[PDB]
């Protein structure tokens, strides 16, 4: 009517006449501080809003699209971003909404179902690739992969979901959404009941253009404070690494790993033919039906639902910022809880005319112990390239390297696994018998501590220190911050040797993606220690060398006392 259609030419709906559509003059200012003027018509809410967040905004369709709206982004710095979608999967969804604010100008709310002249996103593509314009985002991982998806280049990211996480230091599971961190940095409550309105339609409503402007340019001021909060906190190394890993985790969850749908309903038919074999024949026996019935159910069941039925691929989801240590973890499907044996894993390969590259640390833990510890015998071993088993075994066995035999290395593998983590000769003596298959006593076990402990002086400070302080406050080398809720002796010498891992396979990433570039590399996952990347067979060798060199850069950035051993294989499967 003349007040619901009132705007109808604008695709807009006035759901309760509270909007004004205006037409003023706005000031444009360039490089050379020069005034350059243009008439805009933007549009605004009759009921001002009770803050201090830019509400108005532009819109932009085809019948009314007025080129000098790009002037607006003329020598900017930075600009809040953010997109509405119709839905949470991005090969299912549609971009209904992608929102800019410029500081101190009303958004520019690009309306895509109402946009089909590509004249009207150049501007807008030059904003997302321009390295030099930082995209304010909150929750940049799921923007940014509708924007990937749809053709868009985009480069350069703050996330406010980031900031904030890294901030929080692990004291809390949940208050990321948007809602949460406006009312805490700014003490505004946004209009969050619109999450849940109709944005599959041609047609939007004032509450949800409204709601689609204030939730982008509220950007610009969590910025500012959260930059801020983040220099404070000297995580600015960390934040940006995780900043800039956002794109490699993208490129991870849009490619996808293809699957041998042969190997997988064979090895299907296998598993369950030894099953029914267990059953008939029986009604040993019971560990080999339930091994069976756990890999067959749990897993060869579970994975089919997770394949992509036309492109027999799987779309994993990875969290960057979910777990106690700052590691990835992965979801729908786990893939660090995918069997590791080589029956089951080479069901995974590479796409036609494409090869794996995969990658793994040697002992980048207890490197980084060996480095913060600053443990001087053990720096030095590593530098000499003696191995860490065998050095312990000298110690132990006062034996010289050619006279130490395997059984020698075995009981100081034990040894070192169990006191650089933190256990006492007791605990030591039932690790060893567990897991070893040692036998050990606690006489001897109490010598191993001692001896250990008397050779390895600088690790017997650290952990005497730490012992001492009982702290909660925890940092890695990038100083990546925990906050634990009480002091647990072991889980304060795991968190900066297991979150320094998580610093460098996630830096070793963001150089990855920028190094695998010139010959199009995809990088595919990361579990653990390791990482796999996947490129075309020609540039077999050269994806070689970048992928390694990628692991050994991260590492050097961080460990200044020891550098790490990366082994490498090309494969045609992940069972490899
Ligand atoms: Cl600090
Ligand atoms: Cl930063
Ligand atoms: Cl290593
Ligand atoms: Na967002």
């Amino acid at each position: 009517d003349e007040i619901t259609k009132k705007y109808i030419k604008d695709n807009i709906i006035n759901v309760d006449d509270n909007i004004i559509k205006k037409k003023d003059i706005f000031k444009l200012k360039n490089e050379n501080n020069e005034i350059t003027e243009c008439a805009f018509e933007y549009f605004e809410s009759k009921k001002k809003f009770d803050d201090d967040i830019e509400s108005r905004f532009f819109i932009i369709n085809d019948n009314n699209y007025n080129e000098n709206i790009n002037l607006i982004y003329k020598d900017i710095k930075y600009c809040g971003l953010n997109i509405q979608t119709t839905g949470l999967e991005v090969f299912d969804e549609n971009i209904r909404l992608i929102q800019i604010a410029v500081e101190n100008y009303p958004v520019i709310i690009y309306d895509m179902f109402n946009i089909n002249k590509k004249d009207i996103l150049d501007g807008l593509r030059k904003v997302l690739e321009n390295k030099n314009i930082i995209k304010i985002i909150q929750n940049g991982k799921f923007d940014a992969k509708f924007l990937l998806h749809n053709n868009f280049k985009i480069e350069n990211i703050f996330d406010t979901y980031i900031a904030s996480k890294l901030l929080d230091k692990n004291k809390n599971m949940y208050g990321f959404k948007l809602n949460n961190i406006v009312e805490k940095y700014l003490n505004v409550i946004l209009d969050k009941q619109q999450q849940n309105s109709v944005w599959n339609n041609s047609l939007l409503n004032n509450n949800q253009l409204f709601y689609a402007a204030r939730d982008s340019s509220c950007l610009l001021k969590l910025y500012k404070k959260l930059k801020e909060e983040i220099k404070k906190e000297n995580l600015h190394i960390v934040n940006d690494i995780e900043n800039k890993c956002i794109l490699p985790i993208c490129d991870m969850e849009l490619n996808g790993i293809k699957v041998d749908l042969e190997n997988l309903q064979k090895s299907t038919n296998e598993i369950l033919n030894e099953l029914n074999i267990e059953k008939d024949n029986l009604k040993i026996s019971l560990r080999n039906y339930r091994r069976l019935y756990k890999l067959y159910s749990a897993f060869y069941l579970k994975l089919p639902l997770h394949i992509n039925t036309k492109t027999n691929k799987i779309h994993t989801t990875f969290n960057q910022l979910k777990t106690f240590s700052g590691r990835f973890s992965s979801e729908k499907p786990n893939l660090q809880q995918i069997p590791r044996q080589k029956n089951i894993r080479e069901i995974f390969i590479p796409n036609d005319n494409n090869i794996f590259i995969i990658a793994d640390f040697k002992q980048i833990e207890l490197k980084i112990a060996a480095e913060i510890t600053n443990d001087e015998i053990m720096l030095k071993a590593y530098n000499n390239n003696i191995d860490l088993h065998t050095l312990t075994a000298s110690i132990i066995t006062k034996k010289n390297i050619p006279d130490i035999n395997k059984e020698d290395r075995h009981i100081a593998k034990a040894i070192n696994f169990g006191l650089i983590y933190g256990m006492n000769y007791v605990n030591l003596k039932n690790y060893a018998n567990t897991y070893y298959g040692l036998n050990m006593s606690l006489d001897q076990c109490l010598y191993f501590y001692n001896s250990f402990f008397e050779h390895y002086k600088g690790i017997y400070k650290f952990h005497n220190q730490v012992k001492q302080k009982r702290a909660l406050q925890y940092s890695t080398l990038s100083n990546r911050k925990v906050i634990f809720p009480y002091f647990s002796f072991t889980k304060a010498l795991n968190y900066p040797v297991q979150g320094t891992c998580a610093d460098i396979l996630k830096l070793a990433l963001v150089d990855l993606y920028d190094n695998l570039k010139d010959i199009n590399g995809k990088i595919i996952l990361c579990v653990h220690d390791e990482i796999i990347i996947e490129v075309n067979k020609k540039f077999q060798e050269e994806a070689l060398k970048i992928l390694v060199q990628s692991m050994e850069n991260s590492a050097s950035y961080f460990l200044k006392k020891v550098k790490c051993e990366v082994s490498v294989k090309i494969a045609e499967n992940w069972g490899s």
